[PDB]
């Protein structure tokens, strides 16, 4: 995450630290104990997801780790253009909720009106390095004709567009799966965008999450 800064340590108790070969891969966003939303381009083996982390480099009282024994990716994802970049990852290990661990409800409504925007992870800072503290920032979504303006061809329903005027505060590589959060519900996750990562002008684009009700409602209780 790019122009913000460390997040409250009881502000983010629904995300999730995704790990493949000991490394930071993903973020995620922890939305029933057994099951975590991240992005269909975050799929490598042996997922190790982190739950109740804030800091990467210490070991936390609060910390706990699963495996993955189900990696579900949306029928239609397409990994050239991201169309429908989303995935449910079933733990091994239901997380045991505390004040550190906490799903996050899903915003249902596709014209849910404009709510305060956060966006939060262990994605590349503006220096070019990855935190082991979580970084945070407030961004606002951008309308869908400056987005399609922005990006000519590329902008799809299932994707919305959220970013910073004043600093460009934007999310990164490593950002990816985590959440775009808005009046405490989820409503986007982080898929693409602007390489170098800065939103002034070419907003972060994110899963719309509202259009995957029935989906992720249908795959939880399959
Ligand atoms: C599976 C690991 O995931 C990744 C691997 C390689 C690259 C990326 C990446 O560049 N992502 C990204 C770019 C821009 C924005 C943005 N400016 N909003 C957000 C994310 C990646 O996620």
């Amino acid at each position: 995450l790019v122009h913000g800064g460390p997040c409250d340590k009881t502000s983010h108790p629904y995300q999730a630290a995704l790990y493949t070969s000991g490394h930071l891969l993903c973020g995620g966003v922890l939305i029933h104990p057994l099951w975590v939303l991240t992005a269909a381009h975050c799929k490598k083996p042996n997922l190790q997801v982190f739950l109740g982390k804030h800091n990467l480099g210490q070991q936390e009282s609060s910390q706990e780790q699963s495996s993955v024994v189900r990696a579900v990716i949306h029928p239609d994802y397409d990994a050239a253009s991201h169309d429908q970049d989303i995935m449910l990852l079933r733990l091994a290990r239901p997380a045991k909720l505390s004040e550190l661990i906490q799903p996050l409800p899903l915003e249902r409504d596709c014209s849910a009106q404009t709510t305060s925007c956060h966006i939060l992870g262990w994605g590349k800072t503006a220096d070019g390095d990855f935190p082991d503290t979580i970084q945070c920032a407030y961004i606002h979504l951008v309308s869908r004709e400056e987005c399609e303006h922005a990006y000519p061809g590329q902008i799809t329903q299932n994707m919305l567009c959220a970013g910073d005027e004043k600093y460009g505060k934007d999310s990164c590589q490593g950002d990816s799966g985590g959440p775009l959060v808005c009046g405490d519900h989820l409503r986007g996750l982080v898929s693409w965008g602007n390489i170098p990562c800065g939103s002034k002008e070419k907003p972060g684009v994110y899963t719309n999450v509202c259009r995957y009700t029935n989906w992720i409602q249908k795959t939880i209780q399959a």
